[PDB]
Parts: C-alpha cells; sequence; structure tokens
C-alpha cells in the first residue's frame, strides 16, 4: 500500500497524468488507486512539454517575423510584445508544472502516507455523493475551459482563413493552446489537492466538536471511543500532521501558483483593456466580443479556483480556533483535559494552516482584493488615455 | 419565548419588515417583541423585491434605449454605462439583502437565544434613555436619507418636465429609489445589530472590571454575587458566546456588506467626479450642485454607518484585553483565580471579536482610510485629464 | 500635590499655555510645577482661538473675493481652492487643538498622578543634562519654525507691497500664521509628552535588565532592593500603568494627530508640486524657491516630530520583549520567579505600547513610508502632465 | 581569541577591507582569521571614501556645468536631475557604508564572540564544500558586477571619444564607478553575514529536531549527549543569543539597507523607463540596449541579494516553530521537558528572528512584491505619456 489515493483528488491525477503533470502508475484497488512514480511517464511528460514549448516558441517567432499587417492575432508592435509575453509566461507556467511534476508527485506520496494514516484514525474523507459532486464540478470546469479554447482556436483560424493562412495560425498556436490546457489542469490539480486536505481538516474540527459534546478509531460514524483526555492529544498530533501536509503542498505548488497569479494579473489587465478598446471604438464583431467576455470570466474563474480552497482551509483553521475556545471554557478546570487543551491552544497559536506560495503572498480572499485593486488601477490609467 | 428581541435592534427589525429585509411576525410582550419566521412575509418580501428589480431593469432599459440627447439622467455614452452599473449594483445589493433575509433572520433567532441567555446572566443591555436615543438616531438617519431621495426624485422629475417626459423618469426610477431605500435600511439593520452586540460586549467588560474591583446573576446593578473564581469562568463562557454571535452576524451580513463597500467605492469615485465637473466647467444649477454635495455626504455617512460599529466592537475587545492585563497583575499569584485569568488570556489570544465580511476585508477605521486613499487616487487621475 | 509636572514636558506646557493648548496654572515647586485646570485660561484660550479662526476666515474670504489677478498669494482658480483647503485644514487643526485642550489637560493630570507614582517607584525620568538638551531641542525647533513663518510673512508682504496692498495681505494672513504657530506648538506638545512616557518605559526596561543581572524603591541609582520575585510583579503593574497612560495620550491626541497627518499629506503633495513648477518653467525668484524648499523641509520635520517618538516607544516595547525572553531563559525553572515571568509574558503578548490615533493608523516609521509612497505617486501623476 | 571569524563571511570581510567597509586586521589561524579593529585601516577607509565622494561631486558638477548637448551621459534637463540624484544617492550609500564601518565592525566583533560560543556549543556552521560553494557564488556575483561596470565605463568612454572628450567622462565617472563597487561590496557583506547567521539558526533547528528524535557539546556529528530536559534550555539560551545577534546585524545595516532599497526603487523605475524609451522610439544602438537590460537584471539581482537571506532566516524561524509544535505534541505530558517546551514556546511567541532595517520595513519576499508593485505603477504612468 504505497499511496492509496482516491476520490476527486485521484480523478484529476489521472487527467493530469496524460498532460504530464502527474507521472504516476495507477493501480486500481476496486475502491481507490495505488499510485507510484513511473519513469516511462516521467520521460513522456518531459518530451511532451519540451516538444510543446519548442512548437510554441517556433509559432511565436513565425507570428512575429511575418510582420504586423499580415499577422491576424497580432496587429501592432505593442500587441506583438504583450502577446509574446502572454505566450512566454504560459510556456513558463507549463514548463514549471510539468518539469517539476515528478518531484511534486514524490512529495505527494510522501505526505499521502500520513494522510492515509490520518484518514484511518478519523474515518473517510468524503461521502460518495459529495465525491461525485466534486468530480462533476471538476469535469464541468475542464469541459468549459476546453470548449472555450476550441472556440477561440476555431475563431482565430477562420478569421485567418480569409487571407489564406488558415493553417499557419493553427501550426503556430496548437502548442500554445495545449500549454493553456496543461496550465489549467495544473490549477485544477492544486485546487483539488487543497480541497481534499481541507475536507480532512473539517473532519478534524468535527472530531474536536464531538469530544466537546462528551457522548462516549477516535472518530466513528457522533460518539467517541477513547476518553477526551487522549482524544485531544491524538487530535493535536493529527493537526500537526495536517499542518505538515499543507506546508508540503504549498512547497510543491509555490512556483506554479506564483507564476499563475502573475499570469492572472497580466490577463485581467490585458483582456479587459482590449475588450473595452473593441467597444468604444467600434465593435463590428460579435464573436470576438463574446470571446473576450468569456476569457475575462475564465481568468476570474481561474483566480477563484486558485484562491478559494485556500480561503476555505483558513476558515477551517478559524473554526478549529473557535471550537478550541468553546472546549476550554468547558471541561473540569484543574483536570488533565484542561492541560491537553492548553497544549492544543499553544499549537494553534504557534502555527496555522495556510497557503503561502514561495512566501511572497498568502492565498486568500484579501489577496484577490489586492489583485483586482491593482488591475482596476492599471485599467483606469490605460483606458483613459484612449 | 422563541426570540424576545427588543430595543433599537427591534425597531429597525419592524422597519425592515416592510422593506422585506426582516420577514418576522412581531408579538408584543409589553416590554419586548417575540419574533418568529413567517412564510407570508417571506413570500411578500420575495415578490416585492422581484417586482422592484424587474421594474428597475425595465426603467434602465427604457432610459438606455431612448438614446442620449433625449434622456435627462443620462447625457453621454460613458454616463450611460456608469449609471447602468450604479443601478445594477444597487439592484444586486437589494436582491442579496431581501432574498437572503429569511436565512439571515433564522440565524438571527439562532444566536438571539444565546444573547437572551447572556443578557439574563449579565442584566439588561441598554437603559431606556439610551435606547430612545438610539431609536431617535436611527429615525434621524432614515428620515434624512428619505428626504434626500425624495428631493432627488423631484428634482430629476421636474428637470424632465420641461421636455414633456415628466412621468417617464418617474416610471423608470421609482423602483430604483425603492431599492435605494431598501439598501440603506439593510445597512441600518446591520449597524444596529452590531451596536447591540457591542453594548453586550461593553457590559461584559464592565463585569470583568467589577470582578477586578473585588467588592463582593453574576452582575447586578457595582458588586459581584459569585466569587471571582467562578465569575471569571462564566465570563469566559459568555465571551465565547459573544464571539460566536459576532461570527454569525458577520456570516449573515458578509455578502451585503461587501457589495455595499463596492457601491461605496463606486459612488465616492463617481459623485465627486461629476460634482467637480459641474464646478470647473459651469455650475448654472444650484439644486444639482447641492444634491451632489448631499449625495457625497450621504455616501460617506453610509460608509461610516457600516464601519463604525465594527470599530467600536474592536475597541471593546482591546478594552477587555487591557482589563484582563490589569486583572492578571493583581489577584493572588498561585491561586485558582490566576489560572482562570490564564484561560481567559488564552481565549483572548486565540480568538478576537471582529467583523470580516466574507473574509476579504476587516471592517474598521483603517479600511475606510484605504477606501478614501483609493478614491482620491482615482479622482486625481480622472479629474486631471479634464 | 495635584500633578507635579516638570522637565521638558512642562516646558512645552508653559509655552503652549499662551497658545491656548494648555490652560493650566503653573505653581513652581522649586523643582517642578504643580499644574491645575484654570477656568480663566480656558476662557482665554477659547476666545483667542475663536478670534483667530474668525480672522482667518475673513482673510480667506477677502483674498478670494478680490479676484485672481489682483491677489498675490492666489494666482489661479486651482490655487484658490488648494490655498483655501490649506487654510481650512490648518484652522480645523488649531480649533481641535485649542477647543479640546481643557479635556486633554484633564486627562493629562489624570494619568500624571500615576506617572508620578511610577517615577517614585523607579526614580527620576531624565538627568538634568538630558532635560536641558531636550529643552534646547524644543526651543531650536520652535525658533526655526517661527523664523520660517516670519520670513514667509515678510516675503509675501513685500511682494504685495509693489501693488500697494502691503497691509491687506498682513490683515488676511496674520491669523493664519498664528494658527500655524499654534498647530506646531501642539505637535511639539504631543511629541514631548510621548518622549517623557518613552523615557519612563526605558527606565522600566532598565529595571527589568537589572533584576536580570541579580545584584541584590524597586530601582536605585545597578542594584535591586526587593527580591526578583516581587520586583517582577511590581514591574508588571508599572507596565500596565504605562500602557494605560499611553492609551490616554493616544485618546487625547488622536483627532489632532489624524488632522495633522492629513495636512502633512496635503502639504507634501502641494509644496513640492509648486516648487517643481517654479523650477522647470522659470525660477526668476530666489527667495520664493528657498522658502518653498524650507517649507518642504519643515513639513518633513513636522511629520518626523509626530512619528519618531511613537517609533521610539515601539522600539522600547520590542526591547522589553527581548529582555523578558532573556529573563525567561535564565532563573530557576520551577521557581516562583518563572511564573512571574510567565505572567509578564502574557501581559506583553496581550497588550503592547503603541500610538494609534483614532485607530485609523499606527504612528510608526512604516506609516511615513506609506505617506511618502503616496506623496510620490500623486506627484509623479501631477508633474508629468505639465 | 578576539573574534576568530572564518568561511565565506570572512572572505567578504577581506574583500571589503580594501573597499573600506571592514577596517580589520586579519590574523590567519590556519583555520580561520582573528580580526581586530585597526586604526590605520579606519583612516585609510575614511580618506578613500572622502576622496571618492569629492571626485564624484566634482565629476557631477563638471558634467552638469558643461551643458546639455555637449555632455554624453546627460542629454536633457530631466536627465541631468535624475542622473544627479542617482550619483548623490550612490555617494550617500557609499558614505554611510564606509563612515559607519568601524562602528559596524565593533558591533560585529561584539556579537561574534557569542556566535563563537554558539558554534562551539553546536559544532561548526558549514561544511568545507558548501563554504567553497558560497565563496564561489560571492566571487561570481562580484566578478559579474565588476565586468558590467567595466563594460559600462568603456562604452560611455568610447561614445564620448567621437566628440573628443574621451578622458573627461573617465575623470568624471571613475569615482562614481568606484562608489558603485563599494556599494555592491557592502550589499554582499550584509548578505553573507545574514547567510552565516541563518546557517547557525538552521543548525539550531536541526538540534531541536534531534532532541525530538530522542536517540541519546549538546550536538555532535544524530545523537544528543545531554538529556532532552537541559538540552531544550540550552537551545532556548542559544536562540536568544541568535535573536540578539540578528538584532545587532539589523541595527548595524539598517541605514545602508534603507538607502539601498531607495536606490533599488529609483533604478528599477529609471533604467526600465529609458530602456523602453530607447525601444519604441528608435534603437540604433545594440550595446546601449544590452547594457540597459543587464543593468535592470543587476538591480533586480541586488534587490534579491539584499532580501533573500532575510527571507531564509524568516523561513528558518517558521521551521523552528513547526519543530517546537511537533515536540510539544510528543514528550511526557506532565514531565519537566514539557515545561521547558512551554518556555521555548513563550520565547518563540514573544520574539522572532527577522530583519527590519531602521524599523521602516521588513526585509522579506512580500517587500519585493510591494517594491515591484510600486515600480510598475510608476512605469505604467510614465511610459503611457510618451
Amino acid at each position: 500500500t504505497p499511496c492509496l489515493v482516491g476520490g476527486a483528488h485521484a480523478f484529476i491525477l489521472k487527467i493530469s497524468s496524460f498532460c504530464g503533470l502527474a507521472p504516476l502508475r495507477f493501480e486500481p484497488r476496486s475502491q481507490e488507486y495505488a499510485v507510484t512514480i513511473s519513469k516511462g511517464k516521467c520521460f513522456y511528460s518531459y518530451i511532451l512539454v519540451t516538444f510543446l514549448v519548442i512548437c510554441t516558441i517556433y509559432g511565436l517567432v513565425a507570428e512575429i517575423g511575418v510582420g504586423v499587417e499580415k499577422s491576424v492575432r497580432m496587429s501592432s508592435r505593442m500587441s506583438q510584445v504583450v502577446s509574446a509575453c502572454d505566450i512566454l509566461v504560459v510556456a513558463v507556467t507549463a514548463g514549471v508544472g510539468v518539469y517539476g511534476a515528478p518531484a511534486r508527485m514524490r512529495t505527494m506520496l510522501s505526505y499521502m502516507e500520513n494522510i492515509v494514516a490520518v484518514d484511518r484514525e478519523l474515518g473517510r474523507h468524503h461521502s460518495a455523493a459529495t465525491e461525485r459532486k466534486l468530480c462533476a464540478l471538476l469535469l464541468l470546469i475542464l469541459l468549459s475551459f476546453t470548449i472555450l479554447l476550441v472556440d477561440d482556436f476555431c475563431f482565430y483560424a477562420m478569421q485567418a482563413g480569409k487571407t489564406g493562412r488558415q493553417w499557419e495560425i493553427v501550426t503556430n498556436y496548437a502548442g500554445f493552446y495545449f500549454l493553456w490546457y496543461i496550465v489549467m489542469v495544473l490549477e485544477l490539480q492544486f485546487a483539488f489537492t487543497a480541497l481534499s486536505l481541507r475536507a480532512r481538516l473539517k473532519l478534524f474540527n468535527e472530531a474536536l466538536n464531538v469530544t466537546a459534546s462528551q457522548v462516549c478509531f477516535v472518530m466513528m460514524k457522533p460518539c467517541l471511543q477513547v476518553p477526551p483526555c487522549e482524544a485531544v492529544g491524538r487530535l493535536s498530533r493529527m493537526r500537526c500532521t495536517l499542518c505538515e501536509v499543507t506546508r508540503h503542498i504549498a512547497d510543491g505548488y509555490g512556483l506554479p501558483l506564483v507564476i499563475i497569479l502573475m499570469s492572472t494579473l497580466l490577463h485581467l489587465i490585458v483582456t479587459p483593456y482590449f475588450l473595452i478598446m473593441e467597444i468604444i471604438v467600434s465593435t463590428h464583431r460579435l464573436h470576438f466580443l463574446v470571446l473576450q467576455f468569456l476569457w475575462c470570466t475564465t481568468h476570474l474563474i481561474r483566480m477563484l479556483v486558485v484562491v478559494e480552497p485556500c480561503h476555505y482551509t483558513i476558515r477551517e483553521g478559524k473554526r478549529t480556533e473557535d471550537i478550541l475556545c468553546r472546549l476550554m471554557t468547558l471541561a473540569p478546570h484543574g483536570g488533565v483535559l484542561s492541560s491537553r487543551l492548553e497544549v492544543l491552544s499553544r499549537l494553534l497559536m504557534l502555527q496555522n494552516i495556510s497557503y503561502s506560495p514561495l512566501g511572497m503572498c498568502t492565498l486568500d480572499r484579501p489577496l484577490m482584493v489586492t489583485v483586482l485593486g491593482a488591475v482596476t488601477t492599471y485599467l483606469v490609467i490605460l483606458i483613459q488615455f484612449q
């Protein structure tokens, strides 16, 4: 039993296996999957991302060296630089996601053993219904993004079909759109790893509330098998394990998350800018305007997908703080349970469960307020000049 | 005795009952009101807000589809978009306030039972004089806003009366102004709920100071019935209850408060902008200038109404920290009271009483400095171009 | 012995007594001064500030109603509004400083009794040499500002002497410059109150370090009369007293400090703007350029005078944290001194000594980085247009 | 044995000895160096920096008083002011670095005695391989900067060689480039001092993890000689020593670091601005464009060199918090080790190991996000006008 991963977390692991973001061998256990590092899939991922990056660079050069008037996607020198920056940052995100995948998956197994131990101590992580709901949500997001990407590709190819270069744009941007798909699959993978960890933290909070209830294999499906004195110690150990796992996830996904946030800034500055520039000046294009609106919505959705599970984890930490306070008010004053609650309070004060990619920022809802605050500041400056 | 609400908090609950923001059945108890969820008032609120939103959308379309020169309120394409955004955000705020009211009122009763228990343990929340003062302040704010709304409506109707469409503007903006009234009634409701909770927290701090005084049904109107050892434990339990209630209030009002803050940003950017544009270019209109000044003052007052009770609650938390420190310096060093104060200090360090709508920001005076700091930055950029 | 104030804190109290910012009766005790609230000086302060504000408003109207070309200080419509805002904010600062002085002085005596108790327990606050140095620094700052104000008045009067209105400018701006003097005297008063409190906190830290040294009326001029067990408790009580006094000072000076910070923002935005506008376009005036440079330096010095004592107090708090950590590493592990250090650590964690005017901001060096960061942002925007 | 410094920290001390930033006498001990303050080197440093500053001021005047068209480096009035500000801030940084060096080196010895004690208690700080790696990295950075400086000097001299003033630019900028070298050597010196301290902190964390492992001269190369009860107390004392040393380093380097951060802001605003201005308008110069790109990269590298060791120290503090939490979950509950861990937790909560130059800001990765956030805001404003 090396890893024994399952649920919606293992669904995105199989999906990202083909994208190169999870080079694992999936052994079905009729309930979950036992995943191990495979060198064949690692080599496949490396060669796939290298080929895609080479093709993307070649297409960027071919769309830059053609000129300005002849190119369809790029129509100005400023548009050439910003589109080149977009392509380069997307390629960098994909390269960080795929090249760093085998190390990330090794870390994943390394903390998944402890996650398996914690789940055994608590009992399950999700019900079947909510696991199916999460899988359906992941599939809906992935299919929506894939449909938008295909529509954008088809629109930009048909627009170039009037000139005659209907295949040149395809050759220049197939790798770019594959890299887009890889980047969003990586975003979904991080989001669902964080969501599974947050579910485990929620179960830990439920166990604390249960040992508060004093009904009387710590948790069963409620009641409490062990006395509250040792249950609190076991829960403190499990919370330290969860903190270690959250730190491991943040370390594994820090660089991709930072580059994704930078890409989100760039896109939320650029796509609304050209969307507005195509409104006030002259629309003349329903499909382009609809695509730009959908791309703005998709960038906002990607930022939300990145941020929201981290906010939920922080909220679960606040909830366990509240539960611990309610515990400390109760319980015999001089008893041994009170000192266990004191130790748990010291643990809660010393370390908290949060996501800080590379330490530059804290993934939470206040971060997206700063992002949208900066985006509007640049947009107000940029738009008012034209 | 389901809820037994009373005072200035129950005054805004009866006022917001007709606006649809509090679908409760008010049973007078000759001292307070026993409020329960009523399905008839819930349906009335839902149909009222739906009708108002439909009428507002129809009026927005009719004032947009008429043109630019013919419309009185909107005189440019840029003015059409910003006024449409204003109407849409006000309608969204009203819809969130009214559609989410029955859940908010259920939460209100759910923590009001604990508030009743806490008030019974402490004794009262306000005197009659200060309750009358708070009711008078609420009535003054509501009447000032209603007078300003009526004056704005009358001015914009009489201005359109020259052209001949004296009734078209009325039909297009009656729903909008009703939604304005609903939004400010919701703001007042949140503010006075927070004020009542802050009064309870202030009474808790007074009880801590009394158990410090060591004079010797915890609090009476001073002295202390129970010994300070158990009084501190009961006060710790009551503070945890107050923290839970504050969290419930923040959860109930988070989305409306966030949208209200966004509307405050938009209005403090737009209304001063047009006020200045009507000053430097040409005034020619005393009534319009006075109305714009009054609207800027009203937006600032609304932001203050939102923020200020939260700042007072935070100040009460700081005060209880200071009282606890003064307690810990006193009291026998090795006694059981010292350990109770240790537990209370751990509670104070672990959790604090604050308002964080949706977790995006903390409602406090520093927040309004950031708001006014951003408002001036946009205004300096926007004004200097013209 | 009502108050018994002395030193550089009582030097600015006698200076601000005539400005109306300290309506106290100074009874010399041959070592210090026993100050009490006097109704005669309160009435004198009220009538003086009312007369000065009335004269300032009259002069502002007379310099606005004259026109644009004829007025010397104001040469444009934009210059009329910004100079009017400057005069109004200075008058508001002076009115808040003088009208709120009697309450501020009552609070001053109320915490000065506890300061006297603390000084008796510790022993002195400053040596004679450093008290003379602080008095000399205060006198140097006051004389520098007075010389700059007199030079500015003389320059603006002589410039208007060419036209013939050599006395109209004097009549219109005498009250304004008196209000300037009052505002800076208030700034100096707050700064030196904070400096005296910081000196007391530094002596408290020295006493903690001494009880760490374990040499063996707590502090003498070193050694320790009482055993370290009770010395730490007495020091904890004294630190709570110092925290209460700092909170009282912040409450007394919050509104004046907030308005002073707003004035500092406005002046650091406006004076450099016109200084640059008089450089790139055409200088033609050495005296005006020198005066503008000196006024920029004076505004920076005023901001530093406001911020710096608060930063020193925060640094003293950090120092006492470090001293407490060093104490906790030492001392017998299971002894009673260890538990006293535990209580002191809980005090240090629960509350800290800081200045937060009205709760909107924290007076510290990071605040002035935000101020200068915002000032340059507006200056970069404003200057680049011309 | 006065100091006994060695490793990569003593490599930059010998390099900065000639630049005047470390006036020490290096006595080889066949393993390390025993460094003492030398008055001869102090006088040499003072006269060297004074001569360089005088020459820099003379060259700035000669390049300003020549005019605009004739000067090669400066081609406009705006370019004259910004280049003068660059030269002045670099000269101020060099003067603060060299004039304050003897005090900084005295502080260095004062905490290096305690560092020697801590290293004796723990055992070593770096292996030979990693010390050689750090020396190689320092040499690579220094040689890269020296090559860039020499190339910039040669390019600007050859550009002026067409006119005929091939030696005037050399005479005017030799002192400026020497000051550049001094400033970056000071940056490297601070960075490597911080890196050595961070290595010691990492060894302290390793010792805590070892006393967690419970294998059983505290640390040996693993196992633990002393029982965990007293090992934790000795580690707490060592952590307080490390905190004192970090505070001493921050105090010594605060002003140079603040001026370096200001210079980084100025350069990251100015060099990209002219780099873009030389791209959109007309390039016509490959060497100038390459030099501007390299200078932008060098400014970013200098900011990273300043910030990164501080971020690593903060990360080590977070790691010791996590290790302490894991310790507190383990260990007998009522034993004496638990109370030692309680004291260590109080130490960790009261004080943390961080770098705050002058208290204005905290050196960490979030700081460089604010720096780059402000840099782009000014660049977006400035670039869009042209």
